[PDB]
């Protein structure tokens, strides 16, 4: 059977275990190690999930998860814009540590049902196209597009393969 | 608000009629309908292609003009799962792009005669890169969702 | 149960042409007898097509009125006020059955749009029904909307 892992990435705050949270146990209310299996386009697939800002005090197996990680969330929220400044040091660091150009990502604007937004949609896929990866809005709360983007992270990483 | 003009393809008798009656007045023996699909307020412009679809430059004319496209087989008829590729091809041809929003749907869910497994159909649309929604007009099994389906890969596309 | 009906509208818009598909079912004073809310129905129907509109009779004796326009004639839309006025003056009423038809749907184009004809029926409180004579679509739902019409006034 199919093992996927994944690592989701983003400044503190911006809703990466929410996210995280939403998808394997289907809540919201208002731990960063995740391990479900699901089906995705009829294919089962155990995906193993690291939810990570970079600063959390196991740095050891933060740099693990970067060097096995088959694909990334970048993952800002749409009421943050530092969050949002940040994802190009977020990209960065995952080519650097997979010495590849070609590595599987999602870029995921996250929090859309908040009426405070500073980052415009147009931004985000502007820089999504740049980047030549897809861009999901989510909302952890609503499940907006929570699926969406770790099933079209997971059909990222077929692709490479 | 942004409108979106759809199109529904497929075999004669697959139920793509019976899909779009489903969807707008939620009966199962009008072609618009305003919906809010991820917070978006859109309208939903079914193409209304009776009566001209048989002619090929009719097609043409309505796949120039739909954004997308439900491709539409009934789980029990194989054929019309076998015909699928030739309509995508045709959009394609068309519509002179590699990339059209669409979604495959198998219809007539709630039917127990089924001859095209799922496995087959999720296997096809993996090939394609696209969504697969399994429905019934009759029991409004996935109708919402093959069509608000349909405008997210819309809304992608653009 | 008799109902006369009279169509009206601008010259080209389909009235010949939705009053024939009724009638006859195929796409190019009458008479034909239906079934209408399980009721069976003698509908007259007086196409006004080169009827000369220097008709106070056929519009005094029409119970129902079908306004039609054509969706890429803006023209014939804005007509429709006139035809409204004409009608509510000559049989003096401000409750005079009647439905607003948006003819030639089957066309790839289109000047008039959905809403500015939903708009309008709004306004005169009465339904738009959207045709194609050349396809049929819509053409029963027309006439049987306004016999409709005429019962709920009757
Ligand atoms: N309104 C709203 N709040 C969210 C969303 N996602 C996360 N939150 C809230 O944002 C705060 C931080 O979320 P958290 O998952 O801890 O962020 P993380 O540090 O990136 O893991 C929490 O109070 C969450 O409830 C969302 O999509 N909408
Ligand atoms: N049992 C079942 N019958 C269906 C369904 N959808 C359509 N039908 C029937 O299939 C036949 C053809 O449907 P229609 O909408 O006319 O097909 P179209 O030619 O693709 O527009 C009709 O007899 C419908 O009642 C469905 O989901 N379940
Ligand atoms: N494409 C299309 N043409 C129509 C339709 N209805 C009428 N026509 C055409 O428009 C022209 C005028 O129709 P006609 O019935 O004579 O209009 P009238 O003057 O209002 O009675 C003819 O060429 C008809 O074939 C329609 O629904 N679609
Ligand atoms: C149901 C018999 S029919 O001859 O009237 N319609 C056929 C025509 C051939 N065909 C398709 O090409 C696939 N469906 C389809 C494609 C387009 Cl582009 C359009 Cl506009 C409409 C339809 O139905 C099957 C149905």
């Amino acid at each position: 059977m199919t093992e996927y892992k994944l690592v989701v990435v983003g400044a503190c705050g911006v809703g990466k275990s929410a996210l995280t949270i939403q998808l394997i146990q289907n809540h919201f209310v208002d731990e960063d190690s995740y391990r479900k299996q699901v089906v995705i386009d009829g294919e089962t697939s155990l995906l193993d999930i690291l939810d990570t800002a970079g600063q959390e005090e196991y740095s050891a197996m933060r740099d693990q998860y970067m060097r096995t990680g088959e694909g990334f969330l970048l993952v800002f929220a749409i009421n943050n814009t530092k969050s949002f400044e940040d994802i190009h040091h977020y990209r960065e660091q995952i080519k650097r540590v997979k010495d590849s150009e070609d590595v599987p990502m999602v870029l995921v604007g996250n929090k859309s049902d908040l009426p405070s937004r500073t980052v415009d949609t147009k931004q985000a896929q502007d820089l999504a196209r740049s980047y030549g990866i897809p861009f999901i809005e989510t909302s952890a709360k609503t499940r907006q597009g929570v699926d969406d983007a770790f099933y079209t992270l997971v059909r990222e990483i077929r692709k490479h393969k």
